[PDB]
């Protein structure tokens, strides 16, 4: 996932309302820009600051790739990049030049969105380095992290399978059950949901039985595991949704023994809201714990 | 959602630990049998009935349409080569732990079971054909035989299957349909899953989950009122037509097993095991005013999704 940050001083308003951004291809005089090329290297999920009338009105998640779209008809008024862009309006609205002691060191030498006194620079769609961009983040505060761990970095993941399974459902080679099942697994059916059932028998964390209450998770994602272990019914958890949610998106995760790990960035008003208590939630046999150690190293949220 | 009866005689544990169902499709002159052609009319999520020794031993779940695959284990007399293609369908076995012995219940069965294509005789002795039609009075009290365990199958499980066809179904006609609005598109798209202009515009008039008070963008899903798939394109986008919820809320809502009142009121269906309030710490009672504009919607989903009868 990558950060980027936007100056629309003068264009906020418009852009905001019809959830997008705009910039010319090219240069005037017909040469490739730096900065517009920036356009056709933003991919969905990517954190786009808006820097608007000096504040940073929203932090938000690209939802497109560039795509080549008419300039926005304005009032009383040739084709350019478009990005369709999920405005998230922060209580916090920061002015950057403020901190800019604290910013400083963090600017990179070429291509900053800020001069070294703090004034904003005056190109559109600037790359924000992953040094600078936490430092950004720190200001605005935790609504801004809310934003991002869980959300807008979940982006490229769920990008990255849904391709896997394209690759699988046109696939004129694989064999047709095969296929199929291996399809299913991905949403927790077939197979493989039958075969975690002579497994797991409830939700660990909540104790539900109930089958129409509880998603059929993989422990190593369904993306990442190779053809056998997508099928496994040692692969995966009986979970109630808003723990499946934890647990794929790894604000938790599993000690062998049983014992229930958190992420630096879960909030904790998480848990004490859905009366989730810490703890041992089991022991995970053998089987399990391979996938769960893959899950503990690759999936859980750790700096 | 239909329902069907297969009848796997001795070979239950091939079938079940295979995860399928296979039928004959013809006989040698091209014509199909009743029975034959049942396999060709079974669509994913369809309920089957898995009745094996006189007993039904799983409540299981379609997950394809029949599709062209050979024989898995060979015929008891070695035949001919044209009857090794059949028809294979993929079937989501669930075990249930009481199982029922049909014949035992005949006398309360019969006056359920069809004039024709039956799969028990009047006395409660199986046929020998191997996929049934159940319809849906028979099945009913087939489930009630069951009990809860079949119950858990089939109401906002095997049920929500032929909902989700459809919305994907109407995702891929949006986005393969060249008269559309290439931005309109990509919105329409994003919508179904709470992303894009349809979450922007939810946040404008929503702020939390309103069941469990959680105000985390990172913890919350936007959910539509009105379903995305039977909405269409101005409903589809607009902010009213949405409520941010926590994931359990939101499986719980989408599914019609809670709906709310105007003043926000929750209501609980029958089909809600009352017992998941308690295990997530969720509590009945009043969650406060929808605006007029989410008042045209909630009703569409107490009408609608909402389970009720
Ligand atoms: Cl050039
Ligand atoms: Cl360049
Ligand atoms: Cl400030
Ligand atoms: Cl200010
Ligand atoms: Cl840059
Ligand atoms: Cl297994
Ligand atoms: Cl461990
Ligand atoms: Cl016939
Ligand atoms: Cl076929
Ligand atoms: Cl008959
Ligand atoms: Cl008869
Ligand atoms: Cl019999």
């Amino acid at each position: 996932m990558n950060y980027w940050w936007v100056s629309q001083k003068q264009t906020f308003k418009q852009e905001f309302e019809g959830g997008y951004m705009w910039s010319p291809k090219e240069n005037k005089n017909g040469t490739q820009s730096h900065y517009y090329n920036n356009m056709t290297l933003v991919q969905p999920g990517d954190v786009v600051f808006s820097f608007a009338n000096g504040l940073i009105l929203s932090v938000g998640i690209a939802r497109s790739h560039a795509y080549s779209y008419n300039k926005p008809t304005e009032f009383g008024v040739n084709d350019g990049w478009k990005i369709d862009l999920e405005y998230h309006l922060v209580e916090n609205k920061i002015r950057p030049k403020a901190h800019i002691d604290f910013i400083r060191p963090y600017l990179p030498q070429k291509y900053s969105p800020l001069q070294d006194n703090g004034n904003g620079n005056q190109a559109y769609l600037f790359s924000v380095p992953h040094e600078l961009a936490s430092k950004v983040v720190e200001l605005i505060g935790s609504e801004a992290e809310e934003v991002i761990f869980g959300f807008a970095d979940t982006t490229e993941i769920t990008t990255t399978a849904d391709a896997i399974e394209c690759q699988i459902s046109n696939d004129a080679s694989i064999d047709e059950t095969e296929k199929h099942q291996l399809v299913k697994s991905r949403r927790g059916q077939g197979i493989f949901r039958s075969r975690l059932e002579q497994v797991e028998s409830r939700c660990r964390v909540t104790g539900v039985q109930l089958k129409n209450h509880l998603i059929a998770s993989h422990i190593k994602p369904w993306a990442v595991s190779n053809n056998q272990e997508r099928l496994d019914g040692h692969n995966g958890l009986l979970l109630a949704p808003h723990v499946d949610h934890l647990f794929d998106k790894g604000f938790i995760s599993f000690e062998d023994n049983g014992e229930m790990i958190v992420s630096e960035k879960l909030n904790l008003d998480v848990l004490k809201a859905w009366s989730i208590s810490q703890g041992n939630y089991g022991y995970f046999s053998k089987q399990q714990q391979e996938y769960m150690c893959y899950h503990r190293e690759n999936v859980f949220k750790k700096l």
